[PDB]
C-alpha cells in the first residue's frame, strides 16, 4: 500500500482598507468529483447520485463532455456549486461511493464590485503565461496545488504575499489508488493580510460621481502619499473573472468602446496641458530664468526670436502685463512660452523629470505607463530628426511632446505640497501574520531644488489664486468653499478637461488630480473636483 505525498494549497490572505473593511474575501465553494479510471461502475455511480446530489441529466452530459476534453487520470467534476444540504447528504452516503471524492475550494470574492476593479484587481485561473512567469520567477514550486493567481491591481503586485506557503500530507492509498488514511499534514501558511491607504466610502462616493464618463481620479494624502482612492470609469465587475469569465462576458468588455479594462489613473497617458505650470514656474525660479518681479507685456501671442512663428494664448488680447503669480492664476500661456524659450529643452526636461514626468512613479501596481518627457536624445532615437527650438514652446505649457498619466500629476502635486520632499504614492499601508506587522517604507528618493527657498510658496499662492481670487479660472467653483482649496485646471488637445487641487490651503491633508475624457458625460471637472473635496472635508 503506497505511501504518498499531496500538497495543500494555502489560503489567500485577506484585502482590507485603511478602515479594517475587507475588500477582497476567500469562499468555499463545494464539488464532488471522480477520476472515471478508480470508479468500479462509472454509470451506476452518476445515477444513485441523482438521489443524493440531485444531479442531472445536464451535470452528466457536461461530465462527458469534461471526461473526453481531459487527459488520462484526471479528476473530473461531477457536479459543481454544491449548495449546503447536498455536501451533507453526500457526506452520509459517502461509504457507498468510492472514488468519488468531496472536494472544497476556496475561490476569491469581491463584495465591492466595479468600485475597485482596477485598483484591487481579480484573481482567476492560472493560465500557461502564468505558468511561465512562475518559472521563470522560481517560485513554480510553490503552486503546487495553486490554481488562480493575481491578474491585476494590488491582487496581482502583491501575489507572492498574499498567496501563502504551500503545505503537505503524506496519505495511504491502496490498490486502485483511493485514499484510505492521512498518515501525517504540514498544513499551509495562509497569506499575509494586506492593509491598504484606500478609503472605501470615498473610492465609492467618487466611482458614483464620475456616473457615465471616461474619467479619472486619484486622491492621496501629501502628508503620507498614500493613494486614498484611485478610481477609473468605466469599470467593470471583478467577481465575472473569479469564476472563469464568460465569451460573452469578456468579449463585450473588450468591445466596449469606452474600454473599461484601462486602468486611466496609472495607464491613461494625457498632455498634462496646464497643470504643469506651476512646477515649471518652480523649476523657472529656482533655474534662475526668472523671478517673483519677472514681467513681460502679452498681445495674446509670443513670436519665436528668428522666426515668424507664432503661439497663441488662450486670451485672445492677452493678459496684458503678467507677473508668474497673475500667469499662475489665469492660466496665461504666452509667459510660459517664454519662460520655456528661455529655459531651453535641456533643462526644462531635466526639472520636469524631478518632478516625476516621463517615469514610472514608484506605485504598488504593475499596470502602469511612464508617458513621455520630451528629450533631445529621445526626438533623435524616435525619428532620427534634431530637436528645433520650436519643439521647446510647447512644452511649456504642457502640451507638445509631452505627456502625463493622472498617477504622474498626483506624484508631482505632492512635491509641490511638500516643497521639493519626493513622496511615491503608495498604497500599501502595512503587511500582517504572524503577525508581524511590517509597513510600507518610502525608498530614498532624494528632494527636488531647495526646501528653503519661497518659490514653492510662489507657485501655491498661485494655484491660491486660481482658486479664490476673481481672477483666477477657478474661482466659479472653489471661491466658496470655508476651507480654503488651492487649485490649477488644464485643457488639452471634445477636449480632455484636466483638474488638480488640494486642500486646506495653509495644512494640506488632502490631494487629487482628476480627468475628465472629452469633459465627461455630466458636470464639469471643477463641479466634480469641489464635490470630492467637500465630501472629503465637510
Ligand atoms: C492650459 O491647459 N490652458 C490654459 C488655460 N487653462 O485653463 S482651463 O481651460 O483648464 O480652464 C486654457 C483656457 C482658459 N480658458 C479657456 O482656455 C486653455 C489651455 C491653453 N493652453
Amino acid at each position: 500500500n503506497r505511501i504518498k505525498l499531496v500538497p495543500i494549497a494555502p489560503s489567500r490572505g485577506i484585502i482590507y482598507d485603511r478602515n479594517g473593511i475587507p475588500l477582497a474575501l476567500n469562499r468555499t465553494i463545494y464539488q464532488i468529483e471522480m477520476m472515471p479510471e478508480k470508479v468500479d461502475n462509472v454509470q451506476q455511480t452518476l445515477d444513485a447520485l441523482r438521489s443524493v446530489v440531485d444531479l442531472t441529466d445536464d451535470d452528466i452530459a457536461a461530465f462527458r463532455k469534461e471526461r473526453a476534453r481531459s487527459h488520462r487520470f484526471t479528476s473530473i467534476p461531477v457536479k459543481t456549486n454544491l449548495t449546503e444540504v447536498q455536501v451533507a447528504r453526500f457526506a452520509v452516503n459517502q461509504y457507498r461511493f468510492p472514488g468519488v471524492e468531496v472536494k472544497g475550494y476556496k475561490r476569491r470574492y469581491y463584495p465591492y464590485g466595479s468600485a475597485l476593479t482596477h485598483v484591487i484587481g481579480y484573481v482567476s485561473k492560472i493560465n500557461d503565461k502564468d505558468v511561465e512567469r512562475l518559472n521563470n520567477d522560481g517560485k513554480l514550486a510553490n503552486y503546487a496545488a495553486t490554481h488562480d493567481i493575481g491578474k491585476l491591481g494590488i491582487e496581482r503586485y502583491y501575489e507572492d504575499v498574499l498567496h501563502g506557503q504551500t503545505g503537505y500530507e503524506e496519505v495511504e492509498v491502496n490498490n486502485r489508488g483511493r485514499v484510505i488514511r492521512q498518515l501525517k499534514e504540514v498544513p499551509p501558511q495562509a497569506g499575509h493580510d494586506i492593509y491598504l491607504t484606500l478609503d472605501l466610502k470615498l473610492q465609492q462616493y467618487i466611482e458614483t460621481l464620475l456616473a457615465g464618463s471616461r474619467a479619472a481620479v486619484v486622491v492621496t494624502d501629501p502628508r503620507t502619499g498614500g493613494v486614498l482612492a484611485l478610481v477609473s470609469t468605466p469599470s467593470y465587475d471583478p467577481n465575472l473573472f473569479v469564476d472563469g469569465i464568460s465569451s460573452k462576458d469578456y468579449s463585450a468588455l473588450l468591445n466596449d468602446p469606452n474600454t473599461p479594462l484601462v486602468n486611466r489613473a496609472t495607464q491613461g497617458v494625457y498632455p498634462p496641458a496646464s497643470t504643469v505650470k506651476p512646477y515649471v514656474a518652480v523649476s523657472a525660479l529656482s533655474a534662475g530664468v526668472i523671478t517673483r518681479n519677472t514681467t513681460l507685456f502679452d498681445p495674446g501671442w509670443w513670436q519665436l526670436p528668428g522666426s515668424e512663428k507664432r503661439y497663441r494664448d488662450w486670451k485672445k488680447w492677452g493678459h496684458g502685463r503678467l507677473n508668474v503669480t497673475r500667469s499662475l492664476e489665469e492660466s496665461a500661456d504666452t509667459f510660459f512660452y517664454q519662460v520655456a524659450y528661455d529655459m531651453g529643452i535641456d533643462r526644462l526636461s531635466e526639472w520636469m523629470g524631478k518632478f516625476g514626468y516621463g517615469h514610472y512613479t514608484g506605485i504598488d501596481l504593475a499596470e502602469e505607463r511612464s508617458g513621455n518627457m520630451p528629450t533631445r536624445e529621445w526626438k533623435q532615437k524616435r525619428f532620427k530628426k534634431p530637436w528645433y527650438q520650436g519643439d521647446t514652446i510647447p512644452v511649456g505649457i504642457g502640451q507638445g511632446y509631452w505627456t502625463a498619466t493622472p498617477i504622474q500629476m498626483s506624484k508631482a502635486l505632492m512635491i509641490l505640497i511638500n516643497d521639493g520632499i519626493v513622496k511615491v504614492p503608495h498604497l500599501l499601508m502595512s503587511t500582517a501574520e504572524d503577525g508581524k506587522q511590517v509597513p510600507w517604507v518610502q525608498p530614498h528618493e532624494p528632494p527636488v531644488g531647495d526646501i528653503h527657498s519661497g518659490y514653492w510658496e510662489l507657485a501655491k499662492d498661485g494655484m491660491y489664486g486660481v482658486a479664490n481670487r476673481p481672477n483666477g479660472t477657478a474661482h466659479k467653483y472653489f471661491a466658496s468653499a470655508p476651507y480654503k482649496i488651492a487649485a490649477k485646471s488644464g485643457t488639452a488637445q471634445r477636449d480632455h478637461k484636466l483638474m488638480t487641487a488640494f486642500a486646506p490651503y495653509n495644512n494640506p491633508q488632502v490631494a487629487v488630480a482628476m480627468i475628465l475624457e472629452n469633459g465627461g458625460a455630466g458636470p464639469a471637472v471643477g463641479t466634480l473636483m469641489r464635490q470630492i473635496l467637500d465630501h472629503i472635508m465637510l
